[PDB]
């Protein structure tokens, strides 16, 4: 119930919202059909338009027009934006010439630079250069101010985890938007982009920029808008809040386009259509401007233009249908669309099966437009697993397509041309990053990096300090010209043990064999100074890496690698090797196919043993060093030891052992030498957090030897290419990948064929951060290297993405 008799004098736009059944005047009463029966009179004037003329000049104030001409507007806080232009000989704020904002230049009152974020839904990157002859007010701010050529959405490119994610710094698996449709089995609700589910706030985790703003001080504007609120009013409001008296004003603004979007699904993102939504919101980006020039407030806020997702060409033609697949296809429910997501139809139905559904779905048809996954299977870079709303079975779907259910749902439910929603990686999913003001650095590009970094950047420029967040903070450091975040490095928890010989060969008994009985004062003492760590310089380059969390591990050293050996998880946690530009690839030897050497470093308590792998039928075993990259025949037998040794299906053994034999030589040669830490990785829970000895599920048969879920290695090179990778002085080149840990190449449909027409590109699929890779593992990498902290950050941001230009 609402009683809407009370009335919207002098409450229009208030920003404390009123319970029910009192009736609303603010930004979002019209969402909830409970606005004051005056609130079009008295809120939404139109009369007279937008605009001053030059015969509205100095006027007498008439309070019905949407906006004012008359000379007590400016003191009102209440003229068209375009006032001091027709009225004042002023000039539009895009015809002026930029000029550096060095500092603040803010009206007396003001505590702080008021930050305005303006958003603008399905703003694909590429918008940018290609409209920009039509939006001469954003590439004002663009090129005056900080821009990326592109910031990259999260998964999945929907308009509400996004902008949920921007206000929070949050993956959606965490602050809980995972959709803009979801089921949550727990409450057994559904929530939709239509309907009153969505305002209740059970659904929102984590804290969004305008709530953190409040509980320190600094008021917030509301974000929201309802969607009839014409863009000129959103302006307008904003405009007039500025006005408030000094302790009722608030530092932080929001505004939101629903454009481009809305033409881009009708027209495709590239349709003639198109050019006419980006000329009115830069007409709209210029109102606000004038306006903020026009309270001498253009050289004191920050603004920042911000998109949630791009746009990609879907047509009702390109959609693959589960009934092609399924017999079944009446038990399942389906979240449909530019990604799939699958549940049963029924709890009681005891014939649903997972498995089956999957094994229907993988690589049944030559040129198939999606690929099934388990949630925990998905591309670690995702991070969309880790929340009871998704669901356990996804389906991938390529750019430019759909999946839906039956045909009847696609025409019974042709007119669209654009979508997203796709993998945060594609091209036409990129979207758009600028910041201006005396905040913001002056005519800077930054590289492209992810929107779950803004939050933290937003809490810096009101003087907020952040709610904890996915976000590394300090990685956007380079964007500020002040409000820099100055982290310190986390403190090593665990010292690490540095073993010496300390067992005879006869104390182990661990099932394994070699033929390395065959054998000099001069070479001997050069061996025993590599296992001392004399060639640690060239193997560990940016030091060694920072165990987080309390374990037991020791340091091993060999001619070429190093490694950090845990006595928990039998293996290593990382090992570091560099291979030159000039480094040679040799064989396995014939007479060590099967040699496994014992570790007299590390007792046989704290060893893997070969009778555990020979018992398992499903499990083999590889090296984190690979022996293909040996210095000489001698160094090799290293290679070998037991400490080097993991477990891996024979499967997962294609993939690393073309990775180890071929690429790695592959990326020295095109990268002037790389720098490999390889290890493994446990996320049973998939989490995306380092497991602990207990949620370990599967181990090699009857043994305490863990099974890891996956595999990572992080290849560092100079930037500079010119310079080796072992003697570069500046900054550094990275790509990391996480591979999941599979008993089968299901996901790779190709794998029947060689390695070089499937490896690469899987490895591609799971590319990743450094930072993805430290959550994983709790290790903290570069520790020791000649650069700043914050571009370290930057660099641990890095995702290498092999999309072509955008
Ligand atoms: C991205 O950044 C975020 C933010 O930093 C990281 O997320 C944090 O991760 C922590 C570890 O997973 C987690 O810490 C736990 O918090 C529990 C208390 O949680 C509540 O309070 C906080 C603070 O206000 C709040 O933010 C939480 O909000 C979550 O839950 C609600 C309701 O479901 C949602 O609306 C909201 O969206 C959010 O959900 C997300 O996180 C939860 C986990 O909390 C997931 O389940 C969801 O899927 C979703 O992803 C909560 O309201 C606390 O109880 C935990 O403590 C247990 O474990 C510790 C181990 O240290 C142990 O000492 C305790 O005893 C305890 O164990 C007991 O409970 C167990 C489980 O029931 C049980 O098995 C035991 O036997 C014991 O009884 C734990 O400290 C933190 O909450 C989240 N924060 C957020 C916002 O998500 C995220 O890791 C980062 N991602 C990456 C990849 O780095
Ligand atoms: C997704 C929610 C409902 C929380 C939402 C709605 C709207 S709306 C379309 O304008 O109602 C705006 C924003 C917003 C979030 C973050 C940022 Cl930085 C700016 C704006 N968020
Ligand atoms: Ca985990
Ligand atoms: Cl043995
Ligand atoms: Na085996
Ligand atoms: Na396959
Ligand atoms: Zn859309």
């Amino acid at each position: 119930w609402t009683a809407t008799s009370g009335s919207c004098k002098g409450r229009c736009f208030e920003l404390q919202e009123v319970g029910p059944p009192d009736c609303r005047c603010d930004n979002l009463c019209k969402s909830y059909s409970s606005c004051c029966h005056d609130f079009d009179e008295l809120c939404l004037k139109t009369a007279r338009g937008w605009e001053c003329t030059k015969d509205r000049c100095g006027e007498v104030r008439n309070e019905e027009n949407a906006c004012h001409c008359s000379e007590d507007c400016l003191s009102r806080g209440d003229c068209c934006t375009n006032y001091q232009v027709v009225c004042k000989g002023e000039s539009h704020w895009v015809d002026d010439d930029c000029e550096e904002i060095k500092v603040p230049e803010c009206p007396a009152g003001f505590v702080r630079p008021p930050l305005i974020i303006f958003s603008v839904d399905g703003f694909r990157a590429s918008y940018m250069k290609k409209g920009s002859k039509v939006m001469p007010n954003i590439e004002k701010l663009r090129s005056c101010g900080t821009h990326a050529p592109y910031m990259r959405p999260v998964y999945p490119t929907k308009t509400f985890p996004n902008l949920y994610t921007l206000a929070t710094g949050l993956y959606p698996e965490s602050h809980g938007i995972v959709g803009n449709s979801m089921y949550d089995p727990v409450f057994d609700a559904s929530f939709h982009l239509r309907g009153r589910e969505k305002f209740n706030h059970r659904w929102w985790g984590g804290q969004p920029l305008w709530i953190t703003a409040t509980k320190q001080g600094v008021r917030a504007g509301t974000f929201f808008w309802s969607v009839s609120i014409p863009h000129e009013r959103r302006i307008l409001t904003i405009l007039q809040w500025l006005s408030l008296p000094d302790n009722e004003r608030p530092s932080v603004y929001a505004f939101y386009s629903e454009q481009p979007d809305f033409s881009g699904h009708k027209y495709g993102p590239f349709g003639p259509e198109m050019t006419n939504p980006l000329r009115e919101i830069d007409k709209t980006v210029g109102q606000l401007m004038d306006g903020l020039k026009q309270l001498r407030l253009h050289r004191c806020v920050n603004v920042i233009f911000v998109g949630d997702h791009g746009m990609e060409d879907v047509t009702c033609d390109r959609t693959e249908f589960l009934s092609n697949y399924l017999t079944n296809v009446d038990d399942i429910t389906l979240v449909p669309g530019t990604l799939g997501r699958i549940r049963a139809k029924s709890i009681n139905n005891s014939k649903y099966d997972p498995k089956t559904i999957i094994a229907a779905l993988t690589c049944k048809k030559p040129d198939q437009h999606f690929k099934p996954y388990m949630k925990q299977h998905l591309p670690k870079r995702l991070h969309y697993a880790n929340n009871r709303r998704i669901e356990d079975i996804h389906l991938l779907v390529d750019r430019r397509w759909h999946v839906a259910r039956k045909p009847l749902d696609v025409y019974k439910k042709c007119f669209f041309q654009g979508d997203h929603g796709f993998d945060n990686k594609v091209n036409s999913m990129q979207t758009v990053f600028v910041g201006y003001g005396p905040t913001f650095k002056y005519r800077t590009k930054v590289p492209p990096f992810e929107n779950i970094e803004l939050y933290n950047v937003m809490c810096d420029l009101l003087g907020l300090k952040p709610a904890p967040n996915n976000g590394t903070h300090g990685s956007l450091n380079h964007l500020l010209r002040t409000n820099t975040f100055r982290p310190t490095m986390p403190d090593e928890v665990s010292r690490p043990n540095y073993p010496g010989i300390m067992y005879l060969q006869s104390e182990f008994d661990l099932g394994c064999t070699c033929d390395d009985k065959v054998e000099n004062k001069l070479e001997e003492l050069n061996k025993r100074l590599h296992t001392k760590g004399s060639t640690k310089e060239r193997h560990l380059l940016y030091g060694r890496p920072a165990v987080l969390y309390r374990t037991s591990y020791d340091i091993l050293y060999h001619t070429d690698f190093e490694s950090g050996y845990s006595e928990i998880f039998l293996m290593p946690l990382w090992t570091s090797y560099t291979i030159s530009k000039q480094a040679e690839v040799s064989s396995i030897p014939e007479h060590l196919t099967n040699c496994v050497r014992p570790d007299v470093r590390v007792s046989p308590g704290f060893s893997q043993n070969c009778l555990a792998y020979k018992n398992d039928k499903q499990m083999s075993y590889g090296f984190l060093f690979p022996p293909y990259l040996s210095s000489s025949p001698e160094a090799k037998y290293d290679a070998f030891l037991v400490t080097n040794m993991v477990p891996m299906y024979p499967a997962f053994k294609r993939v690393w052992a073309y990775f180890q034999r071929v690429l790695v030589k592959k990326y020295a040669s095109e990268r002037n030498g790389v720098n490999v830490i390889s290890g493994p990785i446990f996320d049973y829970n998939y989490d995306g957090l380092r497991d602990t000895e207990d949620e370990i599920k599967q181990y090699v048969e009857g043994s305490s030897i863990p099974v890891p879920t996956h595999y990572y290695s992080i290849i560092t090179s100079c930037l500079d290419f010119t310079q080796p990778a072992d003697k570069c002085d500046g900054p550094l080149s990275v790509s990391s990948f996480i591979l999941p840990h599979r008993p089968d190449n299901d996901e790779s449909c190709n794998s029947s064929e060689d390695e070089s027409k499937w490896v690469e590109e899987l490895m591609k699929m799971h590319t990743a951060r450094v930072r993805d890779i430290e959550h994983l593992t709790g290790l903290d990498f570069y520790r020791k290297t000649s650069r700043s902290y914050s571009e370290i950050l930057t660099l641990k941001t890095y995702l290498h993405t092999y999309e072509s230009e955008i």
